[PDB]
């Protein structure tokens, strides 16, 4: 369980895999967060999430996953799970509050809808595409039952964005990690893959779209896609 | 829609329904924490969750869920998710990070293993039950895969606490609200409902013994089994 001779923690070292339409739904959340506050970070493409050596970074053996410099820089640390990485690049990086929340309050709202994405929408989504996909023999009722339980979990988005002055999912006035971790499971790309008619969440629709146009959103699902496609194919991309 | 008129927030409201054997492994999550940090908090039961009222509260339409007064006293906060409830009290009551963490290091290793919960254990439990119990139709090949997925992630916990001096998922010296979202699906009485031998994973057995023996967690316990069946059956118990 050695590290790659290339595997360094200078700065913040975000893990994902070669980029794929199915990929990159959960490593583009912590890289959204990463553009959005500008924080210096390297990537790093695994080739085999089942190698020892990322078992001792994540012993869930999946991307994302970070390791990073303590504050004072004498030790590293480490993230893993979709919501921890974004908890964790809020705790360290997101000193105004702006995405993480300001006060009890904000962080009320924010934890619950980043929380009903961790618990509801993410699960269900990744045992769909688990059935759907990797599960060597096609189970038919399960996935029916599981992309009837992702539109309740649409309607549930639905009816907050109808709620009068409900810009975001959690605050009004901006976006914040809640919205982050739900964008790549509640886009008109992935409804599309599920077999839902997206246009039948009108506010989740237009909210989704919202997202969709800030800068840092489409630098991250513009790099995501191109991890392990350039002159370097696995291990620490040139900075 | 219009609260029950028992229903006011002079403190945190903690809403639970009637105890029983598959209604409280949620529920007690925020009971442990408020008992551990002596959080003053008031029991509403709630008799249908489908209630209109309620909703407004939850739009997941599940307990636990709270009400509390915000700090400054200005708005009424909510909390719901059972995760969502533990980080809302030790926001607003865990003052020295004794359970939600002290500094940046602790924080990331008490969000790694509680998001584990989060998004593995727990869901992976919930959608073994409801194939199990509550689908119509039994789907056993589903159900296998579900209780297989069960026995890896109580090898990722084992791991872990087979890791040098780590008494604990989360830090090595204390529980953390990691430990707190976990043990309910991770101890002998869970693992014998999904038909596994508890004792195949015996330092995760060890700690949830020693998370047993804690006092805040014993009271917790024995107050989530007798919530509805005292005095008062449903709304604010006194």
């Amino acid at each position: 369980s050695e590290r790659p001779s290339d595997l360094v923690v200078n700065r913040l070292v975000l893990f994902v895999v070669k980029g794929t339409a199915t990929s990159t739904h959960n490593t583009v959340k912590p890289l959204i967060l990463l553009e959005e506050l500008g924080v210096p970070h390297d990537i790093y493409v695994v080739e085999k999430v089942s190698a020892p050596w990322f078992s001792e970074i994540n012993p869930h053996k999946m991307v994302p996953a970070i390791l990073d410099r303590s504050p004072d820089g004498r030790d590293t640390l480490r993230a893993w799970e979709a919501t921890s990485t974004l908890m964790y690049i809020a705790d360290a990086y997101d000193k105004d509050g702006t995405f993480g929340g300001r006060n009890v309050q904000e962080r009320s709202e924010i934890n619950n809808w980043l929380t009903l994405h961790t618990a509801a929408l993410g699960p269900t989504a990744k045992y769909w595409l688990y059935f759907y996909k990797l599960h060597p023999e096609k189970l038919p009722k399960t996935i029916e039952k599981l992309r009837s339980n992702i539109t309740v979990q649409y309607d549930i988005l639905e009816r907050r964005l109808n709620e009068p002055g409900q810009q975001y999912l959690a605050l009004k006035d901006r976006p914040t990690i809640a919205d982050i971790a739900t964008l790549p499971f509640a886009m008109k790309s992935t409804a599309e893959l599920f077999g839902l008619e997206f246009e039948k969440w009108p506010k989740l629709q237009e909210w989704s779209v919202r997202m969709g146009e800030r800068e840092a959103v489409k630098r991250a699902w513009q790099r995501v896609a191109g991890f392990g496609h350039g002159e370097k194919e696995y291990g620490m991309l040139e900075a």
